């Protein structure tokens, strides 16, 4: 049968999603039929649940916006996709935790069959945002730096590979933690070239550490209060802070000198944006050039905890921990 | 003799400014000799003399940023003035408050003769910096909103009148006062298509008032904090907020899902720094533009108290006061 995870109401998640089984539409004309693979649990997916997104499918709606699917069948006139085929969602709002699903072949795009699953499973998200920050807001050339904050993030861990392989050096924030050391090694073995704390920063040996490499003019932020003004301190004059994420009463402050005098600049990123605002091919482009990495081993899958759509609550509230270990994918 | 106001250290300007004899100089040169006419008190200059500005002039310094001078008498080897000429200062830092000086003739810039005194003297600065807001981050057609708030302010003012030479439409914040209703008439006089005011602004009737008229890709912030936040709200999305001024204390606010939901930019605008980013012959074509509105009587000269130079504590203390009720301008 059809297992899907939906929602009926806005509110917290554990309470909220419920499981349910769905009847299956007819393949009828352009539609594809699908059977999901794995689908990760990721913020952008607790927050649209929460009710504060901006984007919202209409309830009932089911869950999830990322993941992969394996093509079963097409519809009478499908061209480009033949069934054994990889698929993710083209844009964001589709519903992937379910076991399978009916879709119109323009809400997919294929994706290579050749890469590891966990990797193709979240590739549509964090590294596509990790990407597409570091190209277009400053021109980002090797040996220039970018600063960031949530390091130990998904898309943090991504813009680490991804600078890495683009010959820049990063400085990344991350959150003070029980072993702040262990992190540390991690990152730095990732590519990161200064791991540093939110602490180390917010010092006032900082307006120095930053004197042998060259000041970055682009920072990247997801946590926002005084992470965010620390960052915003760090840029140099003509930067770009790019605020990705954060809580929605945790907002970004900037110094009215710092916008005058060194005329940074602040700036948002929303992926489902680009995504809306660029043709399917622009995404399938992207996501060639991520392939690329990948077989190069130069960008690779984080930690992943395959949890069965049986038991989503448990992985659910995982998800809803700010210190959650890995990312929780549902499988089928 | 030849009289200034010169601080030898930083400070508040009733207690730092003091007034002093200096003597002049030789016309050696290039060097180009001026009796000041008339200096208005900007909000730069206090905050030059008390410390908190991206350029200060060492100390002792002269006070003073803008004003309208006539040449006396030029150096050895001077082109393109001839005594009973009108200037302005080229850029900023040049001191004045005084009664006489000799500057460089590249420190200086002729005013045509035949726009009023009072509009020579305050044009060099608030209808430049109103002028290059309009302009440098969004393109504004004719039927486009704009949104300022501090409305009432000498930039605010001459925004009204050059968006309307412009055919803008604009939405104009004004503090709250005893009696905003005087106010309100004087700067719909100007060419205001609304006047509201702070507390109106932070209802929650706004999420439709901005229903009728187009939104506003462009908002000029000078206050920060919720007055900021709440100009945020009302932008476009894509939409720019650019900060020319404000408490040191009272930064800008920026809410996570409007830069990221929104894509909404925020920038700042020094006129020092496009003065010296940009020729002479480019701040030449913006004074042409300038004193083309006023020739046509749209853009005329703000509400002022002039002050014979003797009286400056006077004038420096109406200046430091959040009410003034008129720009105080220094006369020689």
């Amino acid at each position: 049968r059809v297992r899907a995870l939906v929602y009926g109401h806005h509110g917290d998640p554990a309470k909220v999603v419920e499981l349910k089984n769905l009847e299956l539409a007819a393949v009828r004309g352009s539609d594809v039929r699908v059977k999901m693979l794995a689908a990760p649990i990721n913020p952008s997916d607790i927050n649209m649940i929460q009710g504060n997104y901006g984007l919202l499918p209409e309830l009932p709606a089911v869950g999830g916006n990322e993941g992969v699917a394996q093509v079963v069948a097409v519809g009478s006139n499908v061209t480009g996709l033949k069934p054994g085929d990889w698929v993710i969602p083209a844009n964001a709002g589709l519903g992937t935790w379910r076991t399978e699903a009916v879709f119109s072949e323009e809400a997919l795009i294929q994706v290579p069959s050749d890469i590891p699953l966990q990797s193709a499973a979240t590739l549509g998200v964090n590294p596509c945002t990790a990407y597409r920050m570091l190209m277009d807001f400053e021109q980002l050339q090797p040996g220039d730096s970018v600063i960031q904050n949530a390091s130990n993030s998904g898309v943090g861990q991504a813009v680490i590979q991804i600078a890495a392989a683009l010959g820049l050096r990063t400085i990344n924030v991350v959150r003070d933690r029980p072993d702040i050391q262990k992190l540390s090694d991690r990152l730095k073995s990732l590519g990161a070239e200064h791991v540093i704390t939110e602490e180390e920063l917010r010092r006032p040996e900082m307006k120095n550490f930053f004197k042998d490499m060259p000041q970055p003019r682009l920072a990247l932020n997801c946590v926002g209060g005084k992470s965010s003004t620390e960052l915003l301190r760090q840029l140099a004059r003509g930067g770009t802070m790019v605020t990705y994420g954060g809580m929605a009463k945790q907002p970004v402050v900037a110094s009215v000198s710092l916008l005058i005098f060194k005329d940074l600049k602040l700036r948002g990123f929303w992926l489902s944006q680009w995504k809306k605002d660029h043709s399917p091919d622009q995404f399938k482009e992207l996501i060639l050039t991520l392939c690329d990495l990948i077989r190069r081993g130069q960008l690779t899958a984080p930690a992943c905890s395959q949890v069965p759509l049986q038991d989503y609550q448990s992985a659910l509230e995982a998800s809803m921990k700010p210190f959650i270990s890995s990312k929780q994918i549902l499988t089928m």
